[PDB]
């Protein structure tokens, strides 16, 4: 009549039961908290996944991703069926423990937009940035009759230009050599880059899966930003990942403003889910939540 499994790793019966309950999320609510399957799935050191059922129906799910230090992530979601019935209490108060054993001191936790700001204000949570993860499902390419830069394949003798961009464009980051080194003998990672009169002016990543193609630290530097290059940079990855067949172009964009979503949804991307991120010390919402 009710269970509460806990473990960690999800297999494939348990996948399919939280992404239909996701589903049914979504459509309620508009949207998802964010979940990182490639980690639901993995074998991980702490057993992270709270599975809630009741009558053989999976109704809540919770994950936690140890990403930092002094925090962790949280996603959480509950039947829309059954909600305001203490189940996000019972799989947060099953969490607890482990939390407690890291020594967690503050909570992230990725929430569909708009629905809980009232009550995530009145609750003391702090808004701090949001990601739209977006897709770009159509098979029909851009079209660019005027390109104004050169393009070509990042070699292991870029990696200065590689980290200069870097530096300029993604303060957040900072042990790239390493990095850049992996990424350009890994068969899986194309980086390319962009010159405009022979002078390299930004990069952008490409990660081949077997049916999808995912771009990300896309960059130009900010005295060359503004002048289209950055769009047709993009541009011309989209054009060569349709080359190779994959099916499915996705990218995240972590903003606190839409706008920067122009770039994107100019060349087709869409919103295929948005979160945003809060924030709370534990031992607040362990008096708020009982
Ligand atoms: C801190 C967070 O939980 S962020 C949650 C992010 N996840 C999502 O938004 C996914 C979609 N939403 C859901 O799945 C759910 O509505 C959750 C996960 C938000 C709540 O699940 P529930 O099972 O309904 O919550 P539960 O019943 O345990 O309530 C816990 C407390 O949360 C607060 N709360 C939950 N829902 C609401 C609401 N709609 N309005 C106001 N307060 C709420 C209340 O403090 C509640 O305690 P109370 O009933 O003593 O006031
Ligand atoms: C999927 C991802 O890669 S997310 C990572 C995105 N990259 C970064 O945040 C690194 C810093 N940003 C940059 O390097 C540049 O701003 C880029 C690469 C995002 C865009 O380069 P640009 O050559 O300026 O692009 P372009 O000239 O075609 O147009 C800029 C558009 O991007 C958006 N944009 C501008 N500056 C930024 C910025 N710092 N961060 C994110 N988006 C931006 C604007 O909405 C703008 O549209 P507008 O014409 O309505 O103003």
């Amino acid at each position: 009549q009710g269970m509460i499994i806990c473990n960690n790793q999800i297999d494939d019966d348990q996948l399919k039961a939280i992404q239909d309950l996701a589903s049914l999320c979504r459509e309620h609510d508009g949207g998802t908290p964010t979940f990182y399957n490639h980690l639901l799935i993995q074998k991980r050191p702490t057993e992270n996944n709270v599975l809630y059922f009741q009558d053989n129906q999976l109704l809540g799910f919770l994950s936690v991703y140890f990403f930092y230090e002094d925090a962790c992530e949280v996603s959480l979601i509950v039947s829309p069926l059954h909600r305001r019935q203490g189940i996000a209490k019972q799989l947060l108060q099953t969490i607890m423990p482990l939390l407690t054993a890291k020594e967690m001191t503050t909570l992230i936790f990725s929430t569909p937009t708009e629905i809980n700001d009232d009550w995530l204000i009145n609750q003391g949570f702090s808004y701090r940035n949001s990601e739209y993860h977006m897709q770009r499902n159509g098979y029909d390419p851009i079209f660019m009759p005027t390109p104004k830069l050169h393009i070509r394949k990042a070699t292991e003798d870029d990696i200065p230009a590689l980290c200069a961009i870097d530096e300029a464009c993604f303060p957040e980051h900072q042990n790239m050599i390493s990095r850049f080194s992996m990424l350009l003998n890994d068969a899986s990672y194309t980086l390319f880059l962009a010159s405009y009169n022979h002078i390299i002016v930004g990069k952008a990543h490409i990660h081949w899966q077997s049916k999808e193609a995912i771009f990300s630290d896309i960059a130009i530097f900010p005295q060359y930003q503004g002048q289209g290059w950055g769009g047709e940079l993009l541009s011309y990855c989209i054009n060569q990942a349709l080359t190779s067949g994959k099916n499915k172009l996705m990218l995240d964009v972590e903003t606190s403003n839409q706008n920067a979503l122009h770039l994107y949804t100019r060349l087709g991307f869409k919103t295929a889910n948005v979160s945003d991120y809060w924030v709370i010390p534990l031992p607040q919402l362990l008096t708020n939540w009982a």
